[PDB]
Parts: C-alpha cells; sequence; structure tokens
C-alpha cells in the first residue's frame, strides 16, 4: 500500500496564527535558517541574531535588495522612493538626501526637539478638553506626528480641524489594509490565484495620495529658492537643480514617492508605538505608577519635559525599549533580496533569493532573554535602576546595515517626548466599561494594535501647580 503522490507541502497552515510566530515555532524542528519554494521563487527565513547580523551587516551589501511585489509596486509608483526601491542608484541617492535632510534639524531654532514639543503642546491641550472621558487617542496623536513630518518635509503644518488630515487618515488606512492581508510575507500568492479587487482598491487609495502630494509639490515649485534649504523638499529640488548643470533619478515622480515614504513612515510608525506603549501601561499599573514617580522627582511641574531629560527618565526609556522588543514595528523587517550569489551560515544563497529576518524570533529567543514574553522594562536597567543596559545582543528594533531605519532619531525623540508630556499631565486609566486593550496585535505592513479607549484625567498634581 503506497504513499500518495505529493505535489505540495507546507509546514504550517496558511492564515493560521501570526506568520512571524509560525516561522519561529518551526525553528524548534528545522533550525534557525530554512527555505520555502513557491513556484520559481525561493525564500530564506533567518531566525538567529548571528545569521541576521551576517545578512544585515557583514554581508549587508549582498542582501540589500528588495523583492518586487505587485502590491508594493503600486504603493511605490513602480519601486521609486526608498523603502520598497531595489538597491541601486535611485535608492542610494534618495536615501542619502533623506538622511541629509535630518541634519538640518540637528540644532538651531528648528531643532527637532522644538518642532516636536510644539506639536505635543497642542496635543496635550487638546486631550485635556476630554478630562474625565474615555477616548481613542489615535487621531490626536496622528495629527501631532503628521504636523512634525509636514514641517520636516514642507515647513508647513495643519491647523486644528483641517479636513485634509481626515483625507490622509482615510487613504493611509486603505493602503495599509490593502498593501498586504497580514504581513508583507505571504507564503501563497492568493492575490494571483482567485479573482479579487485588492489591486483595484489599493490603486484608488494611491491615486488620492499621489494627487495630494502633487498639489503640494506643484504649488511649492514657485516658492523654492536655492539659498533657502530648510526642509526635505528643498534638499530634493536642490539636487535636481545641481544635476541639470543623475537628473533622471530626480524626476517629479521620484521626489513625490520619496516624500510619500517619509510622510507615511513618519506617521503610521510612531502613532502605532505610542498606542502600544499606552496599552502596556494599562495592563501594568505597577510600571505606570513608578513612571509617574520618576517624572515627578526628576522633572516636576516647573516646566515641561525636554530631550535632556532622557538622561534622568531611565525607566521611561527602558519602557520604550521593552515595547520595541516585545511588539516590534516590523516583526520581520522589510523583506530583503540577495543582489549576488552569497551565503548565510555558509549555506548557499542564489542571487534573487528573498531573505527574511525574523526579528520576532530574535526578540523572543529564550537563551537570549529572561522570560521573553513578559513586559519587563527592568530588563533594560541595571539592578539598582541607575543606568540603562543592553541585556541582549539579539535586539535590533530598527534593523541594521544598509537598509536600516533612517528615521530612528526622529522616532526615539517623538516617542520619548510624547510619553513624557502625557505622563506629566494626565492620569491614563482603564475606561469605565473595564475593557483592557488586546495585546495580540494585527500584523500588517506595520504591527498594529486593535483600537482601544483610555480614560484621560488631568492629574491633580499638575492642577495644583499653576
Ligand atoms: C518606532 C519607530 C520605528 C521602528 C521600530 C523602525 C524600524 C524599521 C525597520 C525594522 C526597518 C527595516 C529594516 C530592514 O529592512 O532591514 C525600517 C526601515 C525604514 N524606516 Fe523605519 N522604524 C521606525 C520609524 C521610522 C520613521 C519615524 C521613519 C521616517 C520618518 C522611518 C523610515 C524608514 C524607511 C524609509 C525605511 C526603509 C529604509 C530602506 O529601505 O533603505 N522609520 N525601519
Ligand atoms: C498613504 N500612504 C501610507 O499610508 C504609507 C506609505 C509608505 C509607508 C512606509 C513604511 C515603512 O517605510 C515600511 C515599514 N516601516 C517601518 N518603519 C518605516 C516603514 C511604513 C508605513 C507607510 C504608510
Amino acid at each position: 500500500l503506497l504513499s500518495l503522490p505529493l505535489v505540495g507541502s507546507l509546514p504550517f497552515l496558511p492564515r493560521h496564527g501570526h506568520m512571524h510566530n509560525n516561522f519561529f515555532k518551526l525553528q524548534k524542528k528545522y533550525g534557525p535558517i530554512y527555505s520555502v519554494r513557491m513556484g520559481t521563487k525561493t525564500t530564506v527565513i533567518v531566525g538567529h541574531h548571528q545569521l541576521a547580523k551576517e545578512v544585515l551587516i557583514k554581508k549587508g551589501k549582498d542582501f540589500s535588495g528588495r523583492p518586487q511585489m505587485a502590491t508594493l509596486d503600486i504603493a511605490s509608483n513602480n519601486r521609486k522612493g526608498i523603502a520598497f526601491a531595489d538597491s541601486g542608484a535611485h535608492w542610494q541617492l534618495h536615501r542619502r538626501l533623506a538622511m541629509a535632510t535630518f541634519a538640518l534639524f540637528k540644532d538651531g531654532d528648528q531643532k527637532l526637539e522644538k518642532i516636536i514639543c510644539q506639536e505635543i503642546s497642542t496635543l496635550c491641550d487638546m486631550l485635556a478638553t476630554h478630562n474625565g472621558q474615555s477616548i481613542d487617542i489615535s487621531f490626536p496623536v496622528f495629527v501631532a506626528v503628521t504636523n512634525v513630518i509636514s514641517l520636516i518635509c514642507f515647513n508647513t503644518s495643519y491647523k486644528n480641524g483641517d479636513p485634509e488630515l481626515n483625507v490622509i487618515q482615510n487613504y493611509n488606512e486603505g493602503i495599509i489594509d490593502n498593501l498586504s492581508k497580514d504581513s508583507l510575507v505571504d507564503l501563497v500568492p492568493w492575490l494571483k490565484i482567485f479573482p479579487n479587487k485588492t489591486l483595484e482598491k489599493l490603486k484608488s487609495h494611491v491615486k488620492i495620495r499621489n494627487d495630494l502630494l502633487n498639489k503640494i509639490l506643484e504649488n511649492y515649485k514657485e516658492k523654492f529658492r536655492s539659498d533657502s534649504i530648510t526642509n526635505m523638499l528643498d534638499t530634493l529640488m536642490q539636487a535636481k537643480m545641481n544635476s541639470d548643470n543623475d537628473s533622471e533619478l530626480l524626476s517629479d515622480n521620484h521626489i513625490l514617492t520619496t516624500i510619500g515614504d517619509i510622510f507615511g513612515a513618519g506617521v503610521e510608525t510612531t502613532t502605532s508605538v505610542v498606542k502600544w506603549t499606552l496599552a502596556f501601561l494599562l495592563h501594568n499599573p505597577q510600571v505606570k505608577k513608578k513612571l509617574y514617580e520618576e517624572i515627578d522627582q526628576n522633572v516636576g511641574f516647573s516646566r515641561t519635559p525636554t530631550i535632556s531629560d532622557r538622561n534622568r527618565l531611565l525607566l521611561l526609556e527602558a519602557t520604550i525599549r521593552e515595547v520595541l522588543r516585545l511588539r516590534p514595528v516590523a516583526p520581520m523587517l522589510i523583506p530583503h533580496k540577495a543582489n549576488v550569489d552569497s551565503s548565510i551560515g555558509e549555506f548557499a544563497v542564489d542571487k534573487g533569493t528573498e531573505v527574511i529576518i525574523n526579528l520576532w524570533a530574535l526578540h523572543h529567543n529564550e537563551k537570549e532573554w529572561h522570560q521573553p514574553d513578559q513586559f519587563m522594562p527592568e530588563r533594560f536597567l541595571n539592578p539598582a535602576g541607575t543606568q540603562l543596559i543592553s541585556p541582549s545582543v539579539s535586539y535590533l528594533p530598527f534593523g541594521a546595515g544598509p537598509r536600516s531605519c533612517i528615521g530612528e532619531i526622529l522616532a526615539r525623540q517623538e516617542l520619548f517626548l510624547i510619553m513624557a508630556w502625557l505622563l506629566q499631565r494626565f492620569d491614563l486609566e482603564v475606561p469605565d466599561d473595564g475593557q483592557l486593550p488586546s495585546l495580540e496585535g494585527i500584523p500588517k505592513v506595520v504591527f498594529l494594535i486593535d483600537s482601544f479607549k483610555v480614560k484621560i484625567k488631568v492629574r491633580q498634581a499638575w492642577r495644583e501647580a499653576q
């Protein structure tokens, strides 16, 4: 009695559990590196920090490519921009100009700290009007970080009530929802097997965004001046101007898509982490209580928190590190691709192979972390609690190497200042219905959290002062 002819085999059920965890569970059986074949395409999944650092750092240039996806093609206007552009001249030029722009907010009066605090001050006055009510703080935080990035990109911002903010929120939501069903990593190409309108829907959302950025870029052409380089669009037009004396790599479509990536990444990524951090503080009142004490003893109510306070609010800094470990923004980074024949752990990897770094596995490795599934900001502090520490080398929240995060300085300062200002001024508690946020998460292009509500109250201590 023979065995059945076998035309296909997958190690776990598709659409059953979170992809990054399914891969991690497989390492028990198959090791920290294995492959899956899907037609002509082979994908390698790497789940150990030493192999990850080889792909990202040591052989970074070998695996600095991106795989081309029909979905990502539409969002990136055919692989323009930064995040979804393949390695090469385009990507390297626009990545440098983006990083170069964040230099113009180092110091001065538009010091990045000052643009951020300006928008947090509006956020906090906004939220204070909801004293005693339970609310979803998604949109208020979205507005604040949208204005930070609009100032970095255009030196402009939106006033309260501007309907355009809602238009952006709408198509941000629609693109993320249709960009991928779950993670960017899909084992089966359902998009090409059964009839569906995913690409149609994604196209219409991308049309609205492209139309909106065009209007901004068009009306700004007449305001641009060579001697005034104060934001990202200036940096890009200066390069286009000093090029027509590589100008094909600076067409209007190239400038638009790159600013779209910064606009998108700068908003959806920071809003999500704030929401996650809040959710964890609701499940961990003990940690929340010690944070209030920490900020009352090191900043008080004489002033508002500053970036310099990052040397004094250590537990707050440790909390942000722990959220970025436990619920990484990108559990599997963005997929990589081998530009040439190379190797990982001395295993052959052919050119064109898609390579995926399971950051979730790195952050939950039980040999590298103590009780990895527990929210313990303590793990990033010495036993005394007097200085931050790096307990593990298997920790890469922002990736590393050629394709690493370029908005890391912005994210860290936004996250620290938002939480510092909120904790100084507000009690943040379970809403009166008693529901706690679900910490399971929703894997999309970003690791999102289910929407939830918080009862916001102006702290008595903050009130008694002033
Ligand atoms: C908590 C916040 C953030 C985290 C944890 C984070 C993390 C990451 C990770 C893991 C990657 C992929 C690394 C790889 O593919 O190897 C990435 C890429 C990227 N991030 Fe973020 N990021 C954050 C915030 C931001 C912000 C605020 C911006 C922009 C304003 C930004 C812009 C980008 C871009 C453009 C890329 C693509 C880089 C490239 O492909 O060359 N990120 N980030
Ligand atoms: C209407 N357009 C959008 O909503 C939009 C566009 C591009 C995005 C890119 C990113 C990244 O670059 C890709 C993942 N990730 C982690 N950190 C930075 C990034 C994240 C969200 C985006 C949203």
